[PDB]
């Protein structure tokens, strides 16, 4: 079981009700084939996205290296006009560039003022929103954000997770995506919503021994493919080609539970974040009992938590 | 996963304090001067000197209550303790136990000085700790083949075997996980051939092991689990003492068993943080519980 490699189930012809009432409550990743996405899927050539989306300047990642690394931040931020960015991500070599002729590009769309606006494709790319029919797989009152996702081929984003449920729509290009159950957290060596294990295919088990028990689900997304990701599910994407992605986040929970400053979808539901503050407190009172004693009692706690609150 | 506890002869008062004690590991100390006690505390001697003072007699045991509190006159207690004893409250092969406790059990600690003055004069506790850190002295009479369940104490302990053999096995505090701890007692009664059925984890527990001969002293650093099994009849005494600044402990504790106040409270607020988490759907609750124990492990462990 541990360290296994599963396929993410692929279903074609899934209905609204069957997704919403049968597949969704199942809380597992799943890919849907053949959904009517709108013509976006035959229109969004690079020439078109440049023309139609053009020149709305966006915040962008530039990396001189396929495997992007936040532990060493080996990439830099920059801005670019939408068309430019597109044209650049579809390239392999670059005449003009921010760091090297082979640097790779990564757009994760953001609301006009990232401080108070979630990203909304409808709001910020009105024409482009035109070509794409969001699958109606969730109550509208729970909509949260809609995000563009365009990357150079060979670009490896790192393993993270979000607090919202999420429909990732591969419109153009092939995407590889491996996923980890939320319960695989212990194995993932996380700093925040990120994992330190960059090379998942060929892991340095000297530094990340526990990564071994990690049971990975894998899937590759062709154009037209849609993938559902339950909240808290870890995921790692690699643009195998050039492609254009749109994701839709939405609330699985009462809007009341979420943190309102969070426009990205990382921040922990208030209850959890509060809990974490409480905990940091205990870790402090206990803290300056001698290490010997702290330790014994940290261990009691952990076992206790595992028993009252694990399921 | 089965070690011996080091035995050491000729360890100085100093050498121990300075270089051994701070190792925080269990040691048995051979050939300390305990006084005449080790010499004269015979069933017959004991019986005489002790007197007829009524004592709290308990009668392989189960903590499931397969024991029973009782009370007898000391001399008769020892005398039976050495016995199949004719007079019994439960059975002919009644097993007899004794763990000393001060006048008011809820108020005061046990203390050999206060409660066995004559007998006290026979034994010199080893000077391995300051008088200010003294916490209690206890008289331990048990009958042969009596199996007292596994527990830990919060005070450092000097178990002194004065008379008769006694086995004892121990476990790293950290082996808390494998012990299935119900408070300060562990669920696995028969330590030798454990029902791995009920408790699969007791296996992963490295168990240290020693045998006390009359005169031997076992140091048990606070937090070490130990299981004591009187092979022959005999009397032992143990002394608890505060390893931490006296304030750190629970005032209500007359046993040296209650958690340091810092622990007791931290676990209390912990129970709070669980009450908030609890209100999210189980699966979210779950995920963040795990993120909590990751956090505790990284920050507080070793
Ligand atoms: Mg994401």
């Amino acid at each position: 079981m541990a360290g296994q490699h599963l396929p993410v189930p692929r279903l074609e012809g899934v209905s609204r009700e069957q997704f919403m009432q049968h597949l969704y409550p199942q809380r597992k990743p799943l890919v849907l084939e053949g959904i009517d996405l709108g013509p976006c899927t035959s229109k969004w050539t690079v020439d078109y996205l440049s023309q139609v989306g053009g020149k709305k300047e966006v915040k962008i990642h530039v990396a001189a290296v396929a495997q992007m690394d936040f532990i060493s931040k080996n990439f830099v931020y920059r801005t670019l006009p939408f068309d430019q960015l597109v044209q650049r991500a579809a390239e392999e070599k670059h005449k003009e560039f921010f760091v090297s002729e082979d640097e790779k590009y990564y757009l994760r769309s953001l609301g006009e003022d990232p401080r108070k606006d979630v990203a909304d494709i409808r709001k910020q790319f009105p024409l482009l929103k035109g070509d794409i029919k969001f699958p109606e797989f969730f109550k509208e009152e729970q909509f949260f954000s809609s995000v563009f996702r365009i990357s150079s081929p060979g670009l490896q984003l790192w393993t993270h997770y979000d607090v919202m449920d999420n429909l990732l729509i591969q419109v153009t290009g092939k995407k590889r995506v491996v996923l980890f159950s939320p319960r695989d957290a212990q194995y993932l060596y996380l700093k925040g919503t990120k994992s330190e294990v960059l090379n998942i295919d060929n892991p340095d088990l000297a530094k990340y021994p526990l990564f071994s028990k990690a049971r990975r689900y894998e899937c590759s997304l062709e154009a037209g493919d849609v993938l559902f990701i339950p909240a808290l599910w870890f995921h790692n994407v690699i643009s195998e080609e050039f492609g254009v992605g749109v994701n839709i986040f939405w609330k699985h929970l009462p809007s009341e539970c979420y943190d309102k400053t969070d426009t990205y979808g990382n921040k922990d539901p208030t209850a959890a974040s509060r809990a974490a503050q409480i905990l940091d407190r205990a870790l402090k009172t206990l803290a300056e009992l001698p290490e010997e004693y702290r330790d014994f009692y940290a261990r009691r706690m952990v076992l206790h938590i595992q028993d009252k609150a694990y399921s």
